[PDB]
């Protein structure tokens, strides 16, 4: 009685399975998983209700989770981030996929509840990124919370939500937390959108780069990565940030950091990393040079006010999809991208296949040791061990044909360590 | 006659906002446009362009009419014209014959369209890359006294205008576009910086970061590719046959070795030579599986395409410019645009602001040429250095650069005029 | 009947203070500490042994330990970093330090003997770096624990030797981990060898960089600094590395990442970073181009085997203090820097005083911790809080014109945290 | 007659082994002296040199003496002798009059101390910014007949010789070294890259990053400053008086703004210009406290001493070469080496390696100017391309660079003779 997928056109599917074809060659770590686990199918039994951006990088995250024994439903966690041909693929292969690129609010919200009844059952596990889905069950079918083991969660805001629900005691199923593996934060938000950043930009807007001011509100992974992606390309960047370690660290690198109240009058290009409300206000457009461009990065489009944009300009002009020009009162334009939704995913293809492989590799792990050893978990928000963290990285050296040292044991000895690892302290911040 | 020929007339509404926001991003050329729009200086010039059919090349063939010029135009490439782009110029009533994806015949078909006027044969030559010059001497020599001058805008296009004037071949004056300073080491250089990643990810959305690319060449255009690269992560290997470039590559910290050692290493492929056989069978027989391939020259002469199209065993379009290659040996090879000019084939080319540069140049010297030929003999000449300093500070206001003026003691203690040119002939920069 | 000091030359005491002078003002964090504590006198009753260094900034922090009411008593932790410039003007200002650049191993034990007995009674603080005061109290003089009240460790080395002790039950003294502030090993170990690295190997040599493969061995805060450094110049930087983590990073920075088996064959300047032995060996030194340059920037001298060089050249040429040339039997000549001691304070002058700065607040942050309140601070190895490591930074931004913005009420809100901090969770890696 | 004239002599042996580790960095030297150390072009060459008197200069030294020249030698300023170096050369037996902290009037007695050999007076020049060229045609002009060629290695000194040319006052033929590629775009860049933050370091120990540093001029030497800050963590603004330079600057990341404006944002400040009156009083009174005053430009003509001398409360001196001066505002300025080029001044230089370009391009010119003069009319000429290459050529095996070798198919389709020269001669690299 419920359509078995929905997907923009299914049409799409032989040019999406090319596409996974390529990038499963790119994501070694994915790979390997279903290498190792294809036959024993930890995941048999598993019923995975994901909320994750509907990528190639995302399909080849799925398959793995079905090769692996699980059966999925999915659904994009951003409305403007699928991939049409990559859904396309995932729906003709007999997964349950509900995602395309331009859905509406309502439709959005229509995905994530098409995820939630598989044939057997209710949802058991969940894979999240930013919380959509974790909030929905908690919030709308709190009923069906005693019957999932399990949450592994992708990114910086949404791990931030778990430990809130978890210390107002609103968590009520175990959580681990993925964003914060070193394999994932240290690589996929920094390294990922030191690329993908730049990408959406382009693939907008075509504006040159060199020679231009770039303000980037922020310096975490994501602002350090978006920071040095500008600054290759020789723009001159200015950083802001309420954390003075973060603009410490800033400093020592050469950028400029300053209040965006300052930033705004001199910035063409704006991008705002904080996952932060109120970064970017109507005061600050209303002092910006002519044709600044402004965009996000962060998970939610909360940190630019586009409501400002809409009620106070004379006009706004379309130029193409997820691209605005508005003209304002005082006869200058701002360039708006993807109506203030994360840049790299709405107006290019997100981070490359590669890093994305960190990352999911951390997902995969997460999900097993959720699903297969539920009592090492209480309720809670919890790491993945260093040793496995580790093994994510180690599955991608050989892809790039690095030859890692092996300690000898007089070596190992002298700094107490194993020779298989962990070879870092709990605290070590890499 | 017909007025012009494009993909889709329906796309000059987008074209028209693109050219809207990269006339903004092109002060150069809005600024001749200013000073010149009144005056007229190519009033009666008949330009035949053949040039790369993108949103900066519609400022250019807008600021040229504005000029007085009647202009005609077609694309220096098969797959380089932006259909949008186009679009606007006919919509705007400018003959122009380009399209992306032409085929042989429609690409000399639309060069042919550009030579006659309602007044006239052309008159002027706005080139890159030296196919309407070569056309008109070779096929057209009729045609050559009725040319008063040819504008060159590509490296490639001046080593030919170079070696036929030496050859005693070459019929009409022209002037080097390409090595004005305010073009060769801007464009070639930081244009190609931002537009080499650009193709690249367009076409296969490949991590940089972690791989090992080969760039071909550490000219102009191989510097910006590897500097590209490298700040993304990628660990850059040159190869050259200049001992100069080779030791200024080796200075910046790239090893410097063959491409008969390098295809055994490289991820990516990029080449930036302007030469004849850079990457042939043997190099792809040895590349790591999903190697991919591409060519940044003006001409699609440095790989070996026909020997993939012949000795592969599987051939799979995957998107358009993107084919995927599967060796007798098991291993893949992606190959980007059919080897032909990978920012322009599978992005937009240089952005707006640094084609401005260009394109002013441009502007100049069919203003040199149409309204002082006498300072031109048949010959290749460099546009004036005061002219190429004027260029570069047309730029400065858009950025809010605030340039020094010598005082007069200073001025005097350099031994140098006061409002320039500041630097010698020879002057490298 | 003991010497009230003992340096090279008291006559340099007043080049000393000029340099004193020029760093006081290059350290906003130490002078705020002497601002905000000098008339409280925090440290009062504290007899403060340290071992650390003693350079310009050493005497900076001497001196801010002394207006916080300290008795000291002070020695260097390394026979060739004392600059006796520093050592003269702290001499000459009445404070007992036992340090002198060029000691032998028998002198630098004198030394750090000198500094344990004070006029009203033994030592009651330890200030260390590198653990060789910690373990000699501990070995040697056992009676005198119960009368130290705790301990601050400076560097990497050192606390992993804390760590090992406590989990041995050997360590009986409270103590502070310096090092992992977050302000510390985030900016001293990476931005400090950044800048000290290289000068260390141009006093030395005045070799050019730019052109020569160099090889790092380690990839942890330090070899990233000297990496980067070398890079900067036009080096082709090979890096070693045992951790899949680090090297994962390594190579997604463009590095190749290989073995010292592999990486003697091609470099021209090795520096090795591991805080571990044995990783330049006479099987490397045979294989090296001729006048490849080796040095260590590790704290102790066991990362290169200078006794195979010793044994097995043909002859050593001495060519200035710390820099050494030997001839092997293959005629190819290695040029080895300080004895394989640490290179930046051996053949230069260390780390710029700004980012000692950053470290030497933490330290008298910790000495104040463990000295005013002892109840907080169990036998055990710990970390500063968040909030104070905060202050470090924030104490640093005047000086470089940074302008950092604050959290309105309505974002402090929606982040769940404090407008004046602690902004990141305990497990942030910045 | 005075054999020599150094610091001490004592210093020999120490200066020996440093020569020794510098010749296996300079492999272009040891090649010439491989080359042409048997049939010895330069006998019966007398050649005086001005020309910084360190290491890497007795190398250069050395390989003139085993091509047979007679050689007498002094410094081209009075803080950058390095004494262990002068002590090794006048230990040889050659006659070095130079020393660190020469007063002027011994800077000029050790200049005339070069002039006259034993078989008579000199009949080549080797200079360094234009000193000894200016002396002999000012004080010495009846030695100007018997000298057969000057050869200049620096921008200063070849825009002195440009300018005495087009007056018609020079009178000995000169080869500008500086323009060789191999010079200018290696020595200029890469050397300064590394030796102005060696100078700044070993004067005052300052940490760069998180500093806002100003160069005035992004001319080579400044191009390569700004990058040296830039990488260590300093946020770099740049000053130019050209519009092409400028806008490589701010196409590179840099805030382009006068001094007028930079002097009140400044820690460091590095004077590139070769021009006079950069930083004046009015600057200095709007400077940050402790902010750091350097040149590295040939002359002190850059920053007004002379006004800090005059006009601050207090000045301390707080080792050789670096002063701390308190103003009347209460804030200090810490000036290094007394406005003279800093990298020389207070630390070594540039590194051996790329000093071997330089002066391999020295030798050459020597060789062209005292074996074919008739090739030299008076007038300033460079050095033609293929030994330009050929000083490239002569470095790679040392970086274990591998350069690729065009094929004859290839060489016909460039239209390029096989062996080079490989670019024309406007090529900018
Ligand atoms: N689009 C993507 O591919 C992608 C990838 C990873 C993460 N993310 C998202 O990016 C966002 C940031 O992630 P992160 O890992 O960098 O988090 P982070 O905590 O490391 O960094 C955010 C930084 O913003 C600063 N900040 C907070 N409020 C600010 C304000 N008002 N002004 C200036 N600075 C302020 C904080 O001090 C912090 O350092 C999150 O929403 C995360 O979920 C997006
Ligand atoms: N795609 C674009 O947007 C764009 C932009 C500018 C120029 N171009 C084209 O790019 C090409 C290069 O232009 P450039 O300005 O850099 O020229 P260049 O002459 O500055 O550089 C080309 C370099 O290739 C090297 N080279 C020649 N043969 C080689 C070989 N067999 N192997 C290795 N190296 C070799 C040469 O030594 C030279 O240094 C030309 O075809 C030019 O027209 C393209
Ligand atoms: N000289 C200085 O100014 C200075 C400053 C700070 C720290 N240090 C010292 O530097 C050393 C390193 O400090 P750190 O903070 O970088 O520590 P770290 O733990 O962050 O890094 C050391 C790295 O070496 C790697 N390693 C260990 N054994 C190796 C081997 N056999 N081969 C290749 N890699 C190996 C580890 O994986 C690790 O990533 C320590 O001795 C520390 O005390 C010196
Ligand atoms: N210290 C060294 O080891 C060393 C090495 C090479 C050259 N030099 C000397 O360095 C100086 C610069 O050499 P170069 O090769 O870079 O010359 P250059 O001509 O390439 O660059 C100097 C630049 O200064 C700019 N300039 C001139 N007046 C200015 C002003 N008032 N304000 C701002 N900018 C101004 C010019 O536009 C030019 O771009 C010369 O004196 C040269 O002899 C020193
Ligand atoms: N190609 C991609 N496919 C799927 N997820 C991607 C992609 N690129 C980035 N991400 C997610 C985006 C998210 C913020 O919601 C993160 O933390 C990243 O891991
Ligand atoms: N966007 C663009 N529009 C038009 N021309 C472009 C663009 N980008 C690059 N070029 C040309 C390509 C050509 C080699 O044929 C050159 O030399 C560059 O100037
Ligand atoms: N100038 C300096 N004065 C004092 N200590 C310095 C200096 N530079 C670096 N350090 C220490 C050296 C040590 C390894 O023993 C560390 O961890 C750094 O903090
Ligand atoms: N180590 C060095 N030995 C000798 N000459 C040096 C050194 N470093 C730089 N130079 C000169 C300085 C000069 C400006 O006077 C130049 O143009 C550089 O070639
Ligand atoms: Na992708
Ligand atoms: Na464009
Ligand atoms: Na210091
Ligand atoms: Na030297």
């Amino acid at each position: 009685d419920k359509l078995p997928y929905k997907v923009a056109d299914i049409g799409l599917a032989a040019w999406g399975r090319k596409a996974l074809d390529i990038a499963e060659n790119e994501m070694p770590g994915l790979m390997r998983m279903r290498e190792m686990y294809s036959a024993s199918k930890p995941l048999k039994g598993a019923r995975i209700a994901g909320c994750l951006h509907m990528t190639v990088e995302t399909a080849v995250l799925i398959e793995t989770l079905v090769a692996l024994g699980a059966e999925v439903r999915w659904s994009s966690c951003n409305i403007f981030s699928t991939q049409d041909h990559a859904a396309a693929a995932i729906a003709k292969a007999g997964i349950p996929v509900f995602a395309w690129k331009g859905e509406t609010d309502e439709e959005y919200l229509w995905c994530i509840e098409q995820t939630l009844h598989f044939k057997d059952g209710p949802l058991n596990m969940i894979l999240d990124d930013g919380g959509d889905l974790t909030n929905l069950i908690h919030t709308k079918y709190p009923q069906l919370l005693s019957g999932i083991r399990g949450i592994s969660e992708e990114t910086t805001t949404g791990v931030h939500n778990l430990y809130k629900m978890m210390s107002n005691g609103i968590l009520k199923v175990p959580a681990i937390n993925v964003n914060d593996s070193v394999t994932k934060s240290k690589f996929d938000n920094l390294y990922g959108c030191r690329e993908s950043l730049i990408d959406g930009i382009k693939r907008a807007t075509d504006v040159m780069i060199a020679g231009k001011v770039a303000v980037v509100a922020g310096y975490g992974d994501v602002g350090k990565g978006c920071a040095q992606a500008l600054r290759g390309f020789g723009a001159r960047v200015i950083i802001t940030e309420i954390d003075p370690i973060n603009a410490l660290q800033a400093a020592m690198e050469g950028y400029e950091v300053t209040t965006m109240d300052e930033a705004c009058k001199e910035g063409n290009i704006f991008v705002t990393t904080t996952g932060c409300v109120d970064i970017i206000l109507g005061r600050h457009f209303e002092q910006m040079k002519d044709d600044a461009i402004v965009c996000n990065i962060g998970h939610f489009d909360v940190e630019i006010d586009v409501k400002w944009l809409n009620e106070n300009a004379v006009e706004k002009v379309n130029i193409k999809p997820q691209v605005d020009r508005y003209w304002l009162k005082n006869g200058r334009r701002i360039i708006l991208l993807a109506e203030g939704r994360l840049v790299n995913l709405g107006c290019a293809m997100g981070h490359p296949s590669f890093v994305m492989s960190n990352s999911f590799t951390n997902q995969v792990m997460a999900q097993i040791e959720l699903w297969t050893h539920p009592d090492k978990y209480p309720v809670g928000v919890h790491f993945l061990p260093k040793k496995l963290d580790e093994a994510v990285a180690e599955a991608h050296l050989g892809k790039l044909n690095v030859k890692l040292t092996k300690l000898t044991e007089k070596q190992a000895q002298y700094l107490g360590m194993p020779i298989n690892g962990p070879f870092k302290p709990d605290h070590y911040r890499y």
